[PDB]
C-alpha cells in the first residue's frame, strides 16, 4: 500500500469533515467528473489564476464522491494526494524514483477499485531537466485508466505544455473562474461557521459582504477565493487576538479597518475625525504655504472625496498645477505629502525632466524578458505595488513624450498601469500631482495677483495645445497658483525664518530673529521679485542673513542665539556682533 | 512531433469543419497554391493591412486541402500555423528556442507527407541581427521543401525585408487587399449565419449591403472585410441586446 | 564523427550529382584553388553581393575535386559545409558549443587526408563580443 505511505485519502478527509465544502463550482466539479467518464483525455487539469478555487474543486470533489453526486462508474473511486514523499523518501539508489511510482502505479488498478490520482502541481512532473524522471511512467502506462487530477497555475500550464508535450495530448484542460463578489460572498457564508467556531467569534452577514466587496477593491493582487477569506479569518483573529490578549466581526470597525491596516488606505479606517485629517489639512497647508490658498482648497476638497471610499474606485485624486515658478507649484505637494503621511519624504517624486519616448515608460514602467535589466519599475512600479495610496509627483509632466502621457491617462481614468513585466499595478487609490509652466506666458503680465480670467483662458489654452484634451479630461483639477502678492511675501518671510530655524539640526546658534518690522520689510520688500515667486526670498535671506552669520560662526564671534538688526536696499539689513 | 506542441493543425480543423466560408477569396487561394506548387521557392506571402483575409485565405486553402481541391503536389498536405511559443518557450537558456525551431523543420523535413507551415506573422521572427536571431534560422533550407505560407502588412513586410534582404529573395508576394464593396458583402454574407447563430438575431441582407457600403464611405482607417464585419457584429450585438431584452 | 553531425558532406553532395554545375568562373574558381593551395593561412574567402553564385562557385570546385581536375592537394580532398548547429544546437551547459566546436575541427585536422571546411555565411562567426566566435 504505497498510498497508505506516501498520499492522503482525500475521501477519508471528506468523510472526517476535514475537507470545507465548496460553493458554486458545481459545475467545474462536473467538469471534471465528465473528464474523467472519458476514455481518452481521461485526465482533467484545472487550470487558473493562483488561488482559483482549484483544489477548492478537487476537496469538493471528495465530497462529492462520498455524497454520491458523482457517477457509479467514478463514485466507487477512492481519491490520494500523491507526489513529494513519494518520490523523496529514495534517493540513493538510481531507478529508485520509478520504483516510487510503480508500485503505486500498479496498486492504484489491483482490485480495490479506481484510485485517482491527484497531483495538484503538475508542473512539478516533468523532470528537472527531464532525465527521465520516472515522468516516462506516466504517459507509458496511462493507456490503463490510471486516472489522474491535477492542477496547476494559467503560467505554469503553459510551461507544462511547452516542456512535454504529451500532457496536453493526455489531460484536459479545464479552465477554473475567478468567483465575483456575490459568488464569493456565497463562498464565504458557507465557511463562516467555520471560522466563527475556530476563534470563537461571531461574524456579520454584512462583514462577509464587506470583506469580499472590500478585498475586490483594495486586494487587487490576489485573488477573491483568497482574498476575501483573508480579510475574514484575519479579522476574526484580531477580534479573538485582542480579546485573549493580557465578541465579533464587524463590518466596518473590524474589516475595514483590518484591511487598511493590512494595505493602507486610510480613507477605510472610517476615521473619527476629518478636523485631525481635512481641517486641519487646509489650515496646516495653509500656514506653511501662503497664498494658493484656492489650490490647498482643491487638494483638500479632492482628498476630502475619498473618505470612506466615495471617490471613483478608478481614479486617482489627480492635479494639474500650473502658475508662476516660485509659487509652491511642487512645495505644496510636498506638504501635502506631509500631512498625508506625516512626513513630506514619502511623497514618489518623478523625474519627469528627463523624458524621451524611448526611455520615457521604461525608466517608469521597466521592460519585458529579454532585455538588459529587468528590476522594472525604477519610479511607478516599483513604488506602486508596495504603497497603495502613496502621492507621485511628476515635476514637469508636460515635458513627457506621448507614450508617458498615455501611461498617464491609464493612471488617471482606470489606473491599472501596465508594468514592463507585464503585470498591472492598479494605482486608483494613489494621488497624483503634477506640474507645468506653460502659464508663464501669460501670467508674468503681473496683472493681478490673483489669476485673473483672461489671463486663466490664455494659460489653458496653452495647456489645450500641448497636452492633448483626453489627458486634460481626465485631471480632477487644474490649479493655476496665484501669484504672490506682497500681502503674502510678509507672511512667507516669517515662516521662511521659522522654517530656517526648523531645519537648523542642534540649533545651539539659534535665530532670535530681531527681525523687527524694518527687516521684515527689509526681506519682503527687497526679496518681492514678484516675476519669481518667493524662491527669490531664500536667495536674499542667503545672501544677506546666512553668508553673514556663518562667517561670525567661523569666527566663533557668536556662541549660540544670533542677533539681527538693520544698519543704515543698500542697508543691507546686517547682522550685529554676539560675543 | 514538436509541431504539434505550438502549432494550430488547421486541416485538422478543416477536417471537422469549424471555419467560416472563406468568399471571392479563390485567386488568392490559387496564387497561394501555384506558388507552393513550384520547384524551388515554394514560399508565398499573404500581404497588405489587418483585416483583409489574410488568414482567411488560409482556412480557404485548409478546406481547399481537405476537398483535394488542390495539385498533385498538395494532395495528402497537411497545415500548421505555428509562430507563438515556438520563440518564448525556451525563455531560458541559451539555444533552447532555436532548438525547438530546428526540431520543427526536422520533424516538418522529414517523410511525413507534404506539411506546409502558416506563419501569421513572419515579421515577429524578424531576424533580430540575424546571428541565430530566429528568422535567420529558416534561409539555409528554404529551398528544403518545408513549404511556408507566410503572412505580413506592407510596413511589416517593407520592415523587414529591408532589414534582412534574403527573404524578398527567397519568398513570393502575394497581393491581398480590401474587396469591392459588393464583394464585402458577399463575403459580410457568408458570415452572416455565423453572427445570426451567435447573436440568435436575423441579419438582413440589406444590412450587409449597407455595413458594406457605410464602411467604404465611413472608416477609412479600417479595411473592408473588418470594418463592415465589425458594423455588422456591433450591429448584431445591439440587436442581440433587444431581442434578449424583449 | 562530428563532421556527420554538424557539418554536410558537399563532397558527397556532387558525387551524387546533387548539385548545380559550374557555368565558367574559372577566374574565381583558380583562384580559390590557389588560395587553398598554399603553405600557410590557405582559407579564401568569397566576398560579393548575394545572389552573385559564391556558394555555387564552391559548390563548383566541390565538382572539380569529384572530377580531380584540381591539384593533387585537393584531389585527396573531402568538403564539408559547416552547418549553424554547431552553435545553434544550444550552450546549455556552458562551453557545450565551444566543445563540440573544438570537437569538429580536431577531427577535421586529425589525418583523414585533406578536410577542407566551407563555412558559408561566414560572418556567423564574428561572436557577441567575440566569445561565442571563441
Ligand atoms: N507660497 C509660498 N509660501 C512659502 N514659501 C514658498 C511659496 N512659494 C514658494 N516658496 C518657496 O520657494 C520655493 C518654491 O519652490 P517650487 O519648486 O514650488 O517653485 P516651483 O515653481 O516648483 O519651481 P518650478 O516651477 O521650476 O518646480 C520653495 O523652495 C519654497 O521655499
Ligand atoms: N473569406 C474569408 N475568410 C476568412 N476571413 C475573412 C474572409 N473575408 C474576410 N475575412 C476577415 O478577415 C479576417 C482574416 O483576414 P485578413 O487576412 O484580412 O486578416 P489579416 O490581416 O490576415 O489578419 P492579420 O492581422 O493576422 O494579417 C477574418 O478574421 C475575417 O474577419
Ligand atoms: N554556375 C552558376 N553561376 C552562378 N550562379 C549559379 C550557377 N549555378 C547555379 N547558380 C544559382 O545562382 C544562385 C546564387 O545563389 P547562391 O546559392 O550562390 O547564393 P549566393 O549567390 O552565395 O548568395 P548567398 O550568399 O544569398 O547564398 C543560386 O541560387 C544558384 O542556384
Amino acid at each position: 500500500e504505497y498510498l497508505s505511505k506516501y498520499a492522503i485519502d482525500m475521501t477519508e478527509q471528506a468523510r472526517q469533515g476535514k475537507l470545507d465544502p465548496v460553493i458554486g463550482r458545481e459545475e467545474e466539479i462536473r467538469s471534471t467528473i465528465r473528464v474523467l467518464a472519458r476514455r481518452i483525455k481521461s485526465n482533467p487539469c484545472l487550470i487558473g489564476e493562483p488561488g482559483i478555487g482549484k483544489t477548492a474543486i478537487i476537496e469538493g470533489v471528495a465530497q462529492r464522491i462520498i455524497d454520491d453526486d458523482v457517477p457509479t462508474i467514478l463514485q466507487g473511486a477512492k481519491l490520494f494526494s500523491l507526489d513529494l514523499a513519494a518520490l523523496t523518501a529514495g534517493a540513493k539508489y538510481k531507478g529508485d524514483f520509478e520504483e516510487r511510482f510503480k508500485g503505486v502505479l500498479k496498486e492504484i488498478e489491483e482490485s480495490k477499485t479506481l484510485i485517482v490520482l491527484f497531483i495538484d502541481e503538475i508542473h512539478m512532473l516533468m523532470g528537472n531537466g527531464k532525465d527521465d524522471a520516472a515522468n516516462i511512467l506516466k504517459p507509458a502506462l496511462s493507456r490503463g485508466q490510471l486516472k489522474v487530477i491535477g492542477a496547476t497555475t494559467n503560467n505554469e500550464y503553459r510551461s507544462i505544455v511547452e516542456k512535454d508535450g504529451a500532457f496536453e495530448r493526455r489531460f484536459q484542460k479545464i479552465e477554473v473562474a475567478e468567483p465575483s463578489v456575490r459568488q464569493t460572498v456565497a463562498i464565504l457564508r458557507g465557511l463562516q461557521p467555520k471560522y466563527e467556531i475556530h476563534h470563537g467569534v461571531r461574524i456579520l452577514d454584512s462583514a462577509l459582504v464587506t470583506a469580499a466587496q472590500l478585498a475586490k477593491r483594495y486586494l487587487p493582487y490576489r485573488r477573491l477565493p483568497d482574498s476575501a477569506l483573508d480579510l475574514v479569518d484575519i479579522s476574526c483573529a484580531g477580534v479573538a487576538v485582542a480579546r485573549d490578549s493580557k465578541q465579533n466581526v464587524v463590518d466596518s470597525d473590524t474589516i475595514s479597518e483590518t484591511a487598511a491596516r493590512l494595505t493602507g488606505i486610510p480613507v477605510k479606517k472610517l476615521s473619527e475625525s476629518e478636523n485631525e485629517k481635512l481641517i486641519h489639512m487646509e489650515r496646516d497647508l495653509s500656514s506653511e504655504v501662503v497664498g494658493q490658498m484656492d489650490a490647498i482648497k482643491a487638494v483638500s476638497n479632492a482628498v476630502r472625496l475619498s473618505r470612506s471610499g466615495l471617490a471613483n474606485p478608478r481614479q486617482p485624486a489627480s492635479f494639474l498645477f500650473l502658475g508662476l515658478s516660485g509659487s509652491g507649484k511642487t512645495e505644496l505637494a510636498k506638504k501635502v505629502a506631509g500631512f498625508l503621511f506625516n512626513d513630506e519624504d514619502m511623497m514618489i517624486r518623478v523625474d519627469c525632466s528627463e523624458l524621451s519616448e524611448k526611455y520615457a515608460v521604461s525608466k517608469l514602467l521597466g521592460t519585458t524578458a529579454g532585455y538588459v535589466g529587468y528590476d522594472e519599475g525604477g519610479f511607478l512600479t516599483n513604488q506602486l505595488q508596495y504603497k497603495p495610496y502613496s502621492v507621485l509627483l511628476f515635476d514637469e509632466v508636460e515635458k513627457a513624450h506621448p507614450d508617458v502621457l498615455t501611461v498617464m491617462l491609464q493612471m488617471l481614468d482606470d489606473g491599472r498601469i501596465t508594468s514592463g513585466q507585464g503585470k498591472t499595478i492598479d494605482c486608483s487609490n494613489c494621488i497624483v500631482i503634477m506640474t507645468s509652466n506653460l502659464g508663464a506666458e501669460f501670467i508674468n503680465s503681473q496683472q493681478g495677483s490673483k489669476i485673473q480670467e483672461s489671463t486663466k483662458n490664455l494659460v489653458m489654452g496653452a495647456v489645450r495645445q500641448h497636452f492633448r484634451p483626453e489627458f486634460l479630461n481626465r485631471i480632477s483639477s487644474i490649479v493655476i497658483f496665484n501669484k504672490l502678492s506682497r500681502k503674502a511675501i510678509h507672511k512667507i518671510v516669517d515662516i521662511r525664518l521659522k522654517e530656517i530655524e526648523e531645519r537648523f539640526e542642534q540649533n545651539d546658534k539659534h535665530y532670535k530673529l530681531n527681525l523687527t518690522q524694518e527687516a521684515k520689510d527689509f526681506l519682503a520688500k527687497y526679496g518681492y521679485s514678484d516675476d519669481m515667486g518667493a524662491r527669490p526670498l531664500n536667495r536674499l535671506i542667503q545672501n544677506e542673513i546666512l553668508n553673514k552669520l556663518a562667517l561670525r560662526i567661523l569666527k566663533n564671534e557668536i556662541k549660540d542665539k544670533e542677533t539681527v538688526n538693520v544698519v543704515l536696499e543698500e542697508c543691507l539689513e546686517v547682522l550685529p556682533n554676539h560675543e
